[PDB]
């Protein structure tokens, strides 16, 4: 049964992530540290990339999305970008690579997730912290409150905030 893992980085990050190459490298390093074999990319839109396109086309329609512990979060990647704003089922849990529940652990003081995307997973050039290069208070990035059970809520948040960053396995 194919599945794609959605896992959080071990620490929150502000909008200044050294760009998408920086965020992607963190996903690579942290997955490798725990023995995960798949290819993990940061769950973020950037200048040249829409979040929606990060998962291989063949795995977008019918491969369930699961957390680190293989608990099912969504029936497919496409389901998240239907316009529901990435609604997860109640009680859904998201774990970091080292096994901590991001909602129950104090290491993530703010339960919001950076994404820089609209509800269909397309890039928001005016709201992605200058492609994740700045943490200045005046700049914004599109983020979502995990407390509301959604991954793609449309909140423009100051880039100076330290939020949860997710990594998605790009293919089974």
């Amino acid at each position: 049964q194919p599945v794609l893992h959605l896992v959080a980085l071990n620490t929150p990050l502000s909008g200044g992530m050294r760009g998408i190459r920086g965020a992607d490298f963190q996903c690579f390093q942290q997955a490798r540290a725990v023995g995960l074999s798949g290819t993990f990319r940061a769950f973020l839109s950037s200048r040249l990339q829409d979040l929606y396109s990060i998962v291989r086309r063949a795995d977008r329609g019918s491969v369930p999305i699961v957390n680190l512990k293989d608990e099912v979060l969504s029936p497919s990647w496409d389901s998240l970008f239907s316009g529901s704003q990435g609604q997860l089922q109640p009680g859904a849990r998201i774990f970091s690579f080292d096994g901590r529940d991001v909602l129950r652990h104090p290491a993530w003081p703010q339960k919001s997730v950076w994404h820089g995307s609209d509800p269909s997973g397309r890039r928001l050039m005016e709201s992605y912290c200058e492609t994740w290069r700045t943490e200045t208070t005046g700049a914004t990035g599109q983020a979502s409150s995990l407390l509301s059970g959604r991954l793609l809520e449309q909140k423009a948040a100051s880039c100076h905030n330290s939020y949860i960053v997710l990594c998605i396995e790009n293919s089974f």
